[PDB]
């Protein structure tokens, strides 16, 4: 009923330095020899099963919050949101806000978004390359094309003059420094998180002089308005109560905290692969895609007239996800196909080791964009059953539009031999820094 168990030589620590060393091709030895998609390894003495099986995938997603809890596995995010926010929070009032957030991100509010984000990656492009012929560093340029343009879509004419998209970037980044490697559970806020707290305050701060000037504004009927943080403002507790601004400005933060990473990630894996002399075959398709519309996009072209691009900002994810794993604590026992996991014990669903499942995926480290899963399922890049991410939708649409801006004015060559090999330093994992020089050319 018990699941199989590995090894461990020292009794103090677990398949720790095991996991700092690649931990793909670790997880992949364990399964080939003990011969099952489930086991459990006790890191550091603490045991924790893997679920590592396509099929069982539905055993682990569905299953509810009082069984299955996630607030515990993340608590130093706690720290980093503010008091009592998500996972900081009952159940029955976490489940509430998460709603009126998904609102904001929806279909029906994109009408005027595409135009919106040409206009800055047109901007930027046009200052910052302007040789015929140049030497950029492509990962540290789609993360301020991706700063300077999620703002455009989601802040105000006048919470920009107080807040410019350069200076916000950097209070970002010393929250994350907060951010603790190895601090396994279990171990309280450090001078890292020192730091992290005065930049809330700061950020809480200048959010209030914003307010009072929109009011008397907001007062005479405003015509514009048609903030999300406008919209944060009118909802309502269930019970009858309105939101702090404490709160707000957790929710904001959550908002810019979760993007920025990610997509980066994601448009820069998808430039390398598409600028090679291999992948040459599928390069012209993508022109054939975008040589009809006009100099101006429009919401419906790119939701419905750009199918294929589609399909390739999937295998990217797909081939290297940027997230290496989820977790959760049990507190109840749980059946997983034919072996059960007791109480108290560490479960975790690997997207990293699926994706690379023989039967799923003929061959796991090729990159073709018109494959098929064999097994439904399988893919799961974007989360699954309850917890599903939100920003899907509109991650897609940022990531598609700047591709399709870019290739009609501009050509790239790689100067490196092949396409740059993984980092796992981070937490979240993307391409190694130092193989990513590329030079630009330009049509015309
Ligand atoms: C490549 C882009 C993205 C990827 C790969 C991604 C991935 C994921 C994954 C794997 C989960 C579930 C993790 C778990 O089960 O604990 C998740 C959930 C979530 N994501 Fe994302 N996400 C992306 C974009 C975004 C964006 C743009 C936002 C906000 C703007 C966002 C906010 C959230 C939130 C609030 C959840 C809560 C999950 C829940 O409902 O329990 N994500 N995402
Ligand atoms: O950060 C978060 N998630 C991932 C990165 N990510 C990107 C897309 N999908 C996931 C992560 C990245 C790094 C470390 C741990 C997790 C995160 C952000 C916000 C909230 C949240 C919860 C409840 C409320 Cl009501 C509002 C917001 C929960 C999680």
């Amino acid at each position: 009923k018990t699941p199989p168990v590995y090894p461990v030589t020292v009794p103090f620590l677990g398949h720790i330095v095991q996991f700092g060393k690649n931990p793909l091709e670790f997880m992949q030895r364990c399964k080939r020899d003990l011969k099952s998609g489930v086991f459990t390894i006790s890191i550091g003495g603490q045991r924790v099963t893997i679920v590592g099986d396509p099929h069982e995938h539905s055993r682990f997603f569905s299953p509810r919050n009082e069984i299955l809890s996630p607030r515990e596995v993340y608590t130093i995010m706690t720290p980093v949101f503010g008091e009592g926010v998500a996972y900081a929070a009952p159940y029955p009032r976490m489940r509430e806000q998460l709603n009126f957030l998904a609102e904001e991100l929806t279909i029906a509010k994109f009408q005027n978004f595409v135009p919106a984000i040409q206009h800055e990656v047109r901007k930027f492009m046009a200052e910052n390359w302007k040789e015929d012929e140049g030497v950029i560093n492509l990962l540290e340029d789609c993360g301020a094309m991706i700063i300077n343009t999620a703002c455009q879509c989601l802040f105000g004419e006048d919470l920009r003059k107080r807040l410019n998209a350069r200076h916000f970037a950097q209070l970002l980044s010393k929250m994350e420094s907060s951010l603790i490697p190895a601090a396994v559970f279990m171990p309280l806020p450090l001078p890292q998180s020192a730091r992290c707290r005065e930049a809330r305050a700061e950020l809480q701060k200048i959010l209030g002089e914003i307010i009072v000037a929109r009011e008397k504004e907001e007062a005479s009927k405003d015509n514009n308005t048609s903030d999300l943080l406008g919209g944060l403002l009118k909802a309502v507790y269930r019970d009858g109560t309105r939101m702090s601004l404490h709160e707000v400005c957790g929710m904001i933060v959550a908002a810019m905290f979760a993007g920025q990473h990610t997509s980066t990630i994601t448009t820069s894996w998808s430039m390398l692969h598409l600028m090679h002399p291999k992948n040459k075959k599928w390069l012209d398709k993508l022109h054939k895609e975008i040589d009809e519309f006009p100099a101006q996009l429009n919401y419906d072209n790119v939701m419905d007239e750009m199918p294929f691009a589609e399909r390739c900002v999937r295998e990217s994810i797909r081939r290297d996800p940027p997230l290496l794993m989820v977790m959760r604590m049990v507190k109840a026992e749980v059946k997983v196909g034919s072996y059960v996991v007791p109480k108290g014990d560490i479960i975790a669903c690997s997207p990293l080791l699926s994706h690379h499942d023989e039967e799923a995926f003929p061959n796991p480290r090729l990159w073709d964009p018109e494959r098929d899963e064999k097994v439904d399922g399988a893919f799961i890049g974007f989360g699954a059953g309850v917890h599903k991410c939100i920003g899907q939708k509109f991650a897609l649409l940022q990531v598609k539009t700047i591709l399709a801006t870019a290739f009609r004015e501009y050509d790239f060559q790689l100067l490196r031999d092949e396409v740059p090999d993984p980092d796992y330093h981070t937490m979240v994992v993307g391409p190694t820094l130092n193989q990513c020089l590329v030079k630009y050319t330009r049509k015309k």
